[PDB]
C-alpha cells in the first residue's frame, strides 16, 4: 500500500573463526566496517520512490556455515533483494560466501596489511566463479592503517553503483508491465515479448484491450471530484500554441474542451489501472480498484483508438512528468505506441536515477554540410560534427525542458524529491499545448511542445531484442545543443513543429559507431530512444552485467565498466568478455 | 539452352496505409523512388553472363498485408532473388517488410524531413532483426528535399554493392558444381564437401570420374568440325617456349602434335560436360549432350591422369580464359587439382566481376633480405617490404597477363563484353606454350607462361573449411609488382620457368597477419590462392556476410565494410560480430 | 623404477612418392632433415627431471598411406608423445599426415625454390584444420638454398618451444596429483576437480586424508637412518630468526627439537607417498613402498592438522627446493593449502623449465601513494609505478632467494643440472627459519624466511575454474624489484615479517589489465599465484594452446604467440581466436 515492502540491502560482516584471542580482536573492527557500510548507503541513496534505503546486518559475524545459515535466515524475512559481504582479514571462503544464485552481491575487503581483508576478497570471488554466481570486487587502491574507520571515495563510488544498480534489479522483480493495447504499427518493441519480461526482468505483462480504457471514461470508473480539479489546473496553467491543421478540421472552442477533457481522463485512468486507486471502491468498482501492480506501461495508441478517439499526447506527457493537478510526485513510466523495450530503458533509468525519462523518436541526422546547405550556417562548438533530431510524436515529460536548476544555477532535470513547485509551475510555462494533427489523429489531441535547454548532459538508451541472441543494450553519452534561433527555426518548420525537440550530439571515441555523428545513427538498432539526465553509461554497464544483458554498443570509458569480476575470466576485451559471459550465466530467473 | 531463366530484382514500394490525402499525397513519390531504383540498376548492372538486369516493381505499393502479399504472389512467379524495398515515409514495420527467411535483402530509406522514411528504415530493421531475417540498411549521409528525385553517390554505392552480391548468391542457387576426378595428392580441398555446397551456396554436386574423359575423346562424342577449328587457330596464334627435358624427354618423333590434340579435346569435353552441348546429339549422343548444369568445375589430373594422358593445363588456361578459338566468351570455372574451395573463391570472384579468375599456388615468400642475398638489388616501391610469388602449376587465364587495357591505357582485367578481339589475339601473343615436365607429367603437356604486368592492383582470396567451425574466408588487397629484369631472371629459373607467374605485394595495415608481409603467408590457410582484379575486398565481405561464412583474415578498411543491420546488435568489433552473427544464423539453405 | 619411459619425440620425413627420379634425388635431403632436427633436439633439450631427450626416426621417407602406417607402428611402441614431421618438397597432404588426435604435432617445411617445401606446409595444415586435428607451423623467414643444411634461428626458436611445450604435455599424461587432505579454509582451488585433471591433463588424482601422514609418522613407516642424517644437515646448516612469539607461547628447547623432527619427517613421508622408497619394503611395509606414482601434490595443512600438528612450512620448503641432505636434485612440485590450481600452473612452469618454482599469497598492492604516505621515499625504476607484494605463509623454494649465478654472474634460479653444491649452500646460508605464529599454527613450524634480490625477470601464472567456461590461464610478466633497506622495514614489519618476501613489478602494456599496477592485481582471479623464473609466458601461451585452455590475460608481445595455425582460421584476434578455438576443440582427453 504504497511502500509495498521495498527491498532492503543485507550486510554481512564475515570474519575468521579461530579463537585464542583472534576472531574477538577482530569482532568490533569488522561490525564497524558493516555499521559504517550502512550508514553510507542508508544517508547518499533513496528508492526510486522517495523512500529512504533500509539495511540489514547479520545478528553476528560469519566465520562459517552456521553462521551463514542464520544470517540467511534473517535476510529472507527481511526481503534483503542484494548484499555486501565486508571483512578486514583472512575468512574461509567457500564457507562464508553468499551462496544465492539470483541476488546481486558484492564483497569489500578492507585493504590494510595487518588487516589482509584482500586477500580474502581475491578467494571470494574466485571460489563465487568457480561456483557460477558471479560477484562484484570493491578493492581500493591506497592501503589504509588498521585503525582508520574512514571509506575512501574510490570504495565509496563502487559501492555506491553496486547498489543503486543492485536496488534496480531488485525493484523490478515481481513487477508487472501494463500493456494496454497491442502492436502499435508494426513497431517490433510493441509486440510485446512475454518470456523476455519474465526471465530476464522477473516481472510479468498484463495485457488489457484498449476498449477497457473507453469503459472507464464512457462509465464513469474515474474519481469525478479529481476530474474537475485537473481541468482547473489544465484553465489555469496551460499555455496553447497554435493550430496548424487544414481549416475544415480545426474544432471550435466546445469541441476543444471535449479533448482536453477527454486527454486528463486517459491520464487518470491509465494511472489508476496502473497502481489502483481505492476511490473506486467508492463508486461500487472494487476489482476496478486494485490496479494490475504495473510499474511501468505502454499506450497502444495507433492506429485503432487514434482513428477515432483523442491521442495520447497530454496523459503520456503528464504521467511522465514529475507533477501535475495533485502536486509533484514521481514520474511514471508509460511508453507511447506500446513500445515496451523503450520502456524497458525507461524503467531503468528512472530506477537508477529517480528522474522523469524522455520518450523520443530518432528523427534526423543532420550533417554539418546538409545543416550549411539548408541554412547557411557554418555550425561549431558541441554541434560541430554533425546533430541527431530527438522529437517524440507528442510527448515527453515536461521535465524535458530542462527549466529546473541545480546548485550551480544550470538547467537539469531532477529526482522528485528535489523539485519544488517552483519549478514544476516552471516547466508548465515552458510548453505549449498544441492541437494534433487530424489526418494522423483523427480523433484529436493536444501535444506537448518545449525545446530542451541546450550544454545538458544526457545518455541516450534502447534494449532491443535479437532473435538468436536474446536482448542487447546500446548507449550513447552526449549533449542536447542549443542552436542559433534562426537555424533551429528553418529546421524545427521543415520537420514537426507541434512536436517537443532535443538537438543532440553524441561524444565521438574516433572508433567504431562513434567514428563520426553519421555512424551513431546509423548503428541505431531501432526508431526511437530514451533519453536519462545525466552521463549515467556507467550505471546502465553495471546494471546491464547484473541483468545478462550484452551491450553491443556504448562510448563510455573502459576504465569505468564495472561488472561482476567473473567477467575478466572471459577475456581482456571490454566486450568479448561480455558477450562470453552473458552467454554462459544466460537470464537471471529461467532458461 | 542458355539464358535459362536468370535472376531478377524485386522492388517494393512500401507507403503509409492512412487515407484522408496522405497515402495519396505520397504515391507519385513512393512509385518514383522504385522506377528511379530500377532504372540504376538495370543500368550499372549485367549478370556475369553479359545479359541485362531486370527489375520487377509490385503492382501497388505496400501499405500492409493484403498488398505485400500480392506483390509476393508476382514476384515468386518472376523468380526475383533478391528485394529492395524503397520508401520516403512512414511505414507499418512489421505489416509491411519482406518475411522471406533466404533471399537476400536491403530497405533504402529516404532521408527527409517531411519525408521521414529513414524514421520506417529503423523501425523495419528491428522488426527484421527482431524476427532472425537481417537485412542491409541504405541511409543516405544528407538529408533531401522533397522534391529531390535525384540518387545520392552514397546511396548508388550501396545500392549496386548489395545487388552485385545479392546476384551472386541468387546465381549459384540451384546449380552444379562437377567434380572431374576425386582428390588430387590428398589436397584438402579436393575432399569435396557435398554437404558445404548444398547447405551454403544451395548448389548440387556432381561427381564423374575421369574415365569419362577417356571415353569422350576415345569414342569420339565431340565435335569433330570444332576440333578441326581449335587446331587451325592454336598454329596459327600458339608462341612456343623452349623445351627443358634435357635433350632426353623431348618428342622428336611427333607425340607433340597429338598432344596438342589431345589438350584442345580436354577443354572442349570439359566444357560440353559443363553446360551441354546440342551438336552431340547429332552424333547419337543425346544423353552426353544434356550436360551436368555446372556453373564451376574441377579436374582432378594428377596423379592418375597425367601419369598417362596429357596433362589439364591447356584445357585450363583456355577455359578460364576470356576467349578460344570462338571468339571472346564468359570465361569459365575450372579449379585445377579439383580444389572445390578454390573454385568457390573462383566462382564468387566472377560472379561478383564478371571477369575471368587466376587460379595460383602461393610458393614463395622473398622477403627482403632473401632477395639481396640472391640477386644483390635491395628492393624499393611496392615491394619495399618483400614479396610472394604466386605461380599456378602449368596454367592461368591468359586474361592474367594483363595486356588489356582500361580507358586510362592501364594494363587490367576486363568483362567478356567489354574485350576486344585485338586484346584477346594481345594476350595470346604474350603467352608461351611450353612442354610439361616429364617426370611429373608423364603424359605431356603444355603451359601457359606469360609474366603478369606490375602495379596492377588484386585481390587474393581464399574459401577452407575448418571442422568444427564450418568454412571461412580469407582476402588479401594488395598489388602486382613488377622487378627488373635482371632480378626475376634469378628468382624465376630459380623455381619454375616454365610456369606463369604474378609477383605479389600484400597492403600492410600494421596489425595482426597485416604486420608485415611474412605474416600475410604465414596465416594463408591452403597452398593456393585466386586472384581477382582491383581491391574488391568489400564485395567479397559483403557476399560472405550474405552467405554467413566468417571473414577470419582481411586488410580491408572498417569503413568500408558492409553487412546486414543485424550484425552491429552482435558487437561493435568488426571480427566479433562477424563470428557470433554467423554462428547465429548459420547456412543460408539448411541445418 | 625411475626412468619410467621417458616420452619420446617422433621425426617424420615426408617426400613426394613418384619415381622415375624424383624421389630417388630426394630421399638423402630429407633424411638429413630428419637427421639435422634429431640433432638439434636432443642436444638442446633435456626433459624436466635431467634426462636427455630421445627422437625416433622413420625408417623410411612417408609418401603414402603405406610407409605412414608403417612409422606409426614403430612409434606406438616407442612411447612417442609428439611428433614433427619434415621436408623439403611437395607431398601428398592427407596421405601423409600424422592422424593422431590427441599428441602435439608440428611440421616444418623448408623455405626453398628448387625445394618447395612450405608448399606442402600450407596444404597439411590445411587438411590438419579441416579433419580438426590442430597442428602447428614452422616456416623460416628467408629463402635457403637447395645445399643449404644448417637451421636458421627463427626456425630454431619455433623449434624448441614446440619441443618444449609438447614434452610438458607428454609428461603429465598418465600421472597422478597428489591430494594430501581435502579442502583447506574453504579455499576454491583445494575442492580438487577430478574431471579438470583427467579431461585437459589426462592425469589421475589420488585422495589421502591426512590421518595417513600421521599414520607413517607414529608407526615409523620411513627410513630412520635418513632421518639421523637430516637432522644433522639441519643442526649444522639452519640459520635461525627472532622467535615473535608471545612469550607464553614460545617453546624452548625439548618442544623445539621436536617440532624440528616432525617437520623434516613430513618432508620425507610427503616424498615416500609421491614417488616411493624401496627402504620402506625392507622393513616390511610393503603396500606403502610402492607411491602414488604423483608428479604433483598438495597438503592440506589448516585448519584441522596445524591445529594440533607441526605445519607444513618446512616440508613444503624443502620439497619444493632443489636441494636437501641428500644433495642437489630435481624439486618437487608441492602446493600449500592443498591449492591444486596453484599446483597445475606449478607443474607447468616446472615441466617447461626444469626449475623450482615459488608459490606466493598476492597480499597487497602498493601504490606509489601509498608508499609515500607511509615511508616518505618518493619511488622510481621498476617500482615507480607500484608494486605488489609476493609472500607465501611460511614456505617457498629456497631457491627463491636468487642467490644462484648466471653465466654472466646475475642472480637467477637453474634448473637442477646447473646448480652446484656451493650455490645450494648459498641458498640455504640465505634462509633464516623462524617459529610459526602460534594462534594460527597452534602445533608450532618453522617458516622459510628470504628476501629474493631485485631486477630478476620472473612470470607470475595462474590456473583457475570458471563454471560453465572451463579452466583459464593468467600471465604477468615483470620483474621483482629491489627496495631501499629502511623502505623494505617499514613496509615487512607491517606485513609478516617472519614470511618470504618477493617484490614484483609487472610490466605494463597501457591497455587492459596492464594499464596500471592496481589493475594487474585487480584483475588477479586467485589471492595466489606461481613465480617461474625468466620470461616464459610465450612457452605458457603455446602450453595452453596445446591443452586448450584460453589464456583470459597476459602481457606477452602479439609477434611472441605461437599457436597451431587452425587458431588463425578462427580470427586475426589473439584473444577472440583463443576463446573460439579452445571452445571448438575442448579438452584433450574427453568430452
Ligand atoms: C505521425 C506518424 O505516424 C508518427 O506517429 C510516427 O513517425 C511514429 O513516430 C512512429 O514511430
Ligand atoms: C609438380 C608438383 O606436383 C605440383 O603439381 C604441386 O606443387 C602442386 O602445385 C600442388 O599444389
Ligand atoms: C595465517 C593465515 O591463515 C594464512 O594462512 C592465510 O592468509 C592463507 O595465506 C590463505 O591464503
Ligand atoms: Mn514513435
Ligand atoms: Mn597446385
Ligand atoms: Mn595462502
Amino acid at each position: 500500500m504504497k511502500k509495498i515492502s521495498l527491498p532492503k540491502i543485507g550486510i554481512r560482516p564475515v570474519i575468521d573463526g579461530r579463537r585464542m584471542g583472534v576472531r574477538e580482536s577482530l569482532e568490533e573492527q569488522t561490525m564497524n566496517m558493516a555499521k559504517a557500510t550502512a550508514a553510507l548507503l542508508t544517508e547518499k541513496l533513496r528508492h526510486a520512490c522517495g523512500a529512504a534505503v533500509e539495511c540489514v546486518i547479520s545478528d553476528t559475524c560469519i566465520a562459517g556455515m552456521a553462521e551463514a545459515a542464520a544470517c540467511e535466515e534473517k535476510f529472507s524475512s527481511q526481503n534483503v533483494g542484494l548484499t555486501i559481504t565486508v571483512t578486514p582479514c583472512w575468512c574461509y571462503g567457500s564457507e562464508t560466501i553468499d551462496m544465492d544464485p539470483t541476488r546481486p552481491k558484492a564483497i569489500w575487503g578492507f585493504n590494510g596489511t595487518e588487516r589482509p581483508g584482500a586477500v580474502y576478497l581475491a578467494a571470494a570471488l574466485a571460489a563465487h566463479s568457480q561456483k557460477g554466481i558471479p560477484a562484484f570486487s570493491i578493492y581500493g587502491h591506497d592501503v589504509q592503517d588498521a585503525d582508520d574507520t574512514s571509506i575512501p571515495a574510490d570504495v565509496e563510488e563502487k559501492l555506491l553503483r553496486f547498489a543503486r544498480a543492485g536496488l534496480a534489479v531488485a525493484s523490478m522483480k515481481g513487477k508487472s508491465y501494463l500493456s494496454l493495447g497491442g502492436v502499435s504499427m508494426g513497431i517490433a518493441g510493441s509486440i510485446v515479448d512475454h518470456n523476455f519480461f519474465e526471465s530476464w526482468l522477473g516481472m510479468k505483462v498484463q495485457a488489457v484491450d484498449m476498449t477497457e480504457l473507453r469503459r472507464r471514461i464512457d462509465q464513469k470508473i474515474y474519481d469525478e471530484a479529481e476530474l474537475e480539479m485537473a481541468l482547473a489546473w489544465a484553465d489555469k496553467n496551460f499555455r496553447y500554441g497554435e493550430d496548424e491543421n487544414n481549416k475544415q478540421y480545426q474544432r471550435n472552442a466546445e469541441q476543444s474542451r471535449a479533448v482536453l477533457r477527454e486527454s486528463l481522463l486517459m491520464a487518470m485512468c491509465i494511472r489508476d489501472m496502473m497502481q489502483g486507486n481505492s476511490k473506486l471502491a467508492d463508486i461500487g468498482r472494487v476489482e476496478e480498484s486494485l490496479g494490475y501492480n504495473a510499474i511501468a506501461a505502454g499506450f497502444q495508441g495507433q492506429r485503432h483508438w487514434t482513428d477515432q478517439y483523442p491521442n495520447g499526447d497530454t496523459a503520456e506527457a503528464i504521467l511522465n512528468s514529475s507533477f501535475d493537478w495533485n502536486g509533484v510526485r514521481e514520474p511514471f513510466v508509460v511508453a507511447t505506441e506500446n513500445d515496451s523495450l523503450n520502456g524497458v530503458a525507461m524503467l531503468m533509468g528512472h530506477q537508477l536515477t529517480g528522474t522523469a525519462q524522455v520518450f523520443a523518436d530518432v528523427r534526423t541526422y543532420w550533417s554539418p554540410e546538409a545543416i550549411e546547405r539548408v541554412t547557411g550556417h557554418k555550425l561549431d562548438g558541441l554541434a560541430e560534427h554533425g546533430i541527431i533530431h530527438l522529437i517524440n510524436s507528442g510527448s515527453a515529460a515536461l521535465d524535458g525542458s530542462c527549466k529546473q536548476r541545480d546548485s550551480e544555477g544550470n538547467p537539469t532535470m531532477k529526482p522528485h524529491w528535489e523539485i519544488s513547485q517552483q519549478e514544476a509551475d516552471a516547466c508548465l510555462a515552458a510548453t505549449e499545448w498544441c492541437p494534433a494533427i487530424h489526418e494522423y489523429f483523427r480523433g484529436g489531441g493536444y501535444s506537448s511542445r518545449f525545446l530542451t535547454e541546450g550544454g545538458v548532459p544526457f545518455t541516450m538508451t534502447r534494449v532491443n531484442i535479437i532473435k538468436g541472441l536474446g536482448p542487447v543494450l546500446q548507449i550513447a553519452e552526449g549533449w542536447s545543443v542549443e542552436l542559433p534561433k534562426d537555424v533551429h527555426d528553418i529546421l524545427n518548420k521543415r520537420t514537426n513543429s507541434t512536436w517537443p525537440t532535443t538537438w543532440f550530439a553524441p561524444r565521438l571515441t574516433g572508433k567504431g559507431p562513434f567514428t563520426d555523428v553519421y555512424s551513431v545513427m546509423a548503428n541505431w538498432g531501432a526508431n526511437h530512444g530514451v533519453l536519462t539526465i545525466g552521463h549515467v553509461g556507467a550505471d546502465f554497464i553495471t546494471l546491464a552485467s547484473m541483468l545478462r544483458i550484452p551491450v553491443c554498443m556504448h562510448n563510455v570509458e573502459e576504465t569505468k565498466v564495472y561488472r561482476p569480476s567473473a567477467w575478466a575470466a572471459h577475456g581482456m576485451d571490454i566486450e568479448g568478455q561480455d558477450y562470453r559471459a552473458c552467454q554462459n550465466y544466460g537470464p537471471l530467473y529461467k532458461r
